[PDB]
Parts: C-alpha cells; sequence; structure tokens
C-alpha cells in the first residue's frame, strides 16, 4: 500500500498528493528513440513502475532486451504547484555509469493543466536531469 | 549575456528570449517582518550589490541581497507550453541545504496574450529555503507552441 514519499512533512505537498489520487492507477508511457536504440519511458504516480524495478515511479526501459533502469524513486518525491502547472519530482534513480558525477538519476515531470483531459500527453522533453512532460486538469486552479 | 551550462537547442531558445533582455521582474513575498523581494531578469543583471547575478533575493528588512542564480550558468528547455529557464551558482546557503550553491528555477508558461506578465516565487522565502529549491513562475507568449 506504499505510496509516494515527501522528501522531508510539508502538508501542502501531501494534500497536493491526495489532489493527484486519480492518476495513481493509470500508467504512463512514451517511446523514443529508434531501432535498435528505442527506449520506452514509464511513468508511475505514487505506484511502481516497470515490471523489475522495486520503488520506482519512473523507468526507462531499453526496447531491444527489456532492460530496466530506474530514473527515479518515488519514495524520494517532491511536487510543488505552479499557477497553472505542478513539477513531480522522483529522485533516488539509478547512478550514471560514466556521465553526470556518476550521481543518482532523477526524474522531473511537468505536469500542465489541461482543462480538456484527466490525463494525457506525456512524454520525454529532453533526456543529470531526464524532463518530461503531460497534461491535467488536476494541475489546474 | 546568458552563458550555456552545455547545445544548438538551448541556444536557439536564449534568442527566443531576447525580448525579454531589457525588462525586470520583481516580486515580494511575505509579510513584515521577514518579506522578501525577488528580482529576475533575463540574461541581464538583476542585482544591486551582486555581480553576475540573474536573480537575486533582497531581504527588505535591512536590504541583504542574496544571489539565487547566476545567467553565466543558464540551461534552458522547453515543453509543450512553457519553458524553464535554470540560473545556477547563487549564494551558497549559511545553514541550510548542505551549504550548496543556492539556483533559480523559473517556469516561463504559454500566455498568448502578454509578451510577459505575472512574475512570482511558487512561495515564500520560507517555504523555499525548506525545500531547498528557489521555483519562480511567469507568463509569456515566447513559451508557447
Ligand atoms: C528509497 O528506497 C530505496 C529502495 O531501494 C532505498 O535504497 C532508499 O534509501 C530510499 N530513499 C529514501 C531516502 O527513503
Ligand atoms: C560564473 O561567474 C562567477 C563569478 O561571479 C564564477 O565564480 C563562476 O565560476 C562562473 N561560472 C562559470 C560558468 O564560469
Amino acid at each position: 500500500e506504499k505510496t509516494c514519499d515527501l522528501v522531508g512533512e510539508s502538508e501542502k505537498q501531501l494534500a497536493l498528493l491526495k489532489r493527484l489520487t486519480p492518476l495513481f492507477q493509470k500508467s504512463f508511457e512514451s517511446t523514443v528513440g529508434q531501432s535498435p536504440d528505442m527506449y520506452s519511458y514509464v511513468f508511475r504516480v505514487c505506484r511502481e513502475a516497470g515490471q523489475h524495478s522495486s520503488g520506482a515511479g519512473l523507468v526507462q526501459i531499453q526496447k531491444s532486451n527489456g532492460k530496466e533502469t530506474v530514473v527515479g524513486r518515488f519514495n524520494e518525491t517532491q511536487i510543488f504547484q505552479g499557477s497553472n502547472w505542478i513539477m513531480l519530482i522522483y529522485k533516488g534513480g539509478d547512478e550514471y555509469d560514466n556521465h553526470c558525477g556518476r550521481e543518482q538519476r532523477r526524474a522531473v515531470v511537468m505536469i500542465s493543466c489541461n482543462r480538456h483531459t484527466l490525463a494525457d500527453n506525456f512524454n520525454p522533453v529532453s533526456e543529470c536531469f531526464y524532463l518530461f512532460e503531460m497534461d491535467s486538469s488536476l494541475a489546474c486552479s
């Protein structure tokens, strides 16, 4: 019954967490790259993404063989709300092998207000920083 | 002007933002005594005592300026209806957040009715320090796609 664990205990962030509950059971996926280097990014809200990555909230899957690399874990979550957007952050991903000071990967998902959908249009923006975006009326105010 | 921490993509993005270079943005948050004024500029000096600052925090009680981020260390990304501008290399925290260098993150949302407006931090000095993250927002049709 594990959900998001806030990095630190902002109640403003806990309320934000309850506001996104409607997305907890949805699964977001997007595939970029081209054969044979196609990678599938699967993202979940406060639930585990991927098939072999316990605690991962967003994983990168090599389409060729299904090898999973954790980008972020929902047990190290941060969440902020702007005028018409919500920023979700998952820390504690797998460390880089020979890049970025070999630091733990991290996922940043920019959820934009879209009054015409509860959830949709998830995709990576630019892949020491993994940026993604998606639309949701939940990020509307 | 801005110095990328790089990318042709961010370079085009920097030029796409030129229309905002000579404007200055300010927003004051929190109430007496501990009120703070945040001054933000695009690829241009924002501080009065802080050289190379892209975004500064001014303690209103005494005028102490803190560099939140420098434009000589810029990063820029564009989403569907937003643009994320990042200024790293701000002054280090004194007794918070591992005493690491501050950085400013500004979320520019698409707004097809203003070239630029509604600049403000997403939280107050207090909350921002607690979260070890200085996040700001503003509107601009330049962030529209
Ligand atoms: C998150 O969960 C992972 C499980 O592998 C653990 O290693 C890590 O310490 C946890 N992070 C925190 C700070 O809770
Ligand atoms: C940015 O400028 C400051 C001087 O104010 C300097 O300390 C820092 O090393 C510079 N960073 C880069 C990108 O060279």
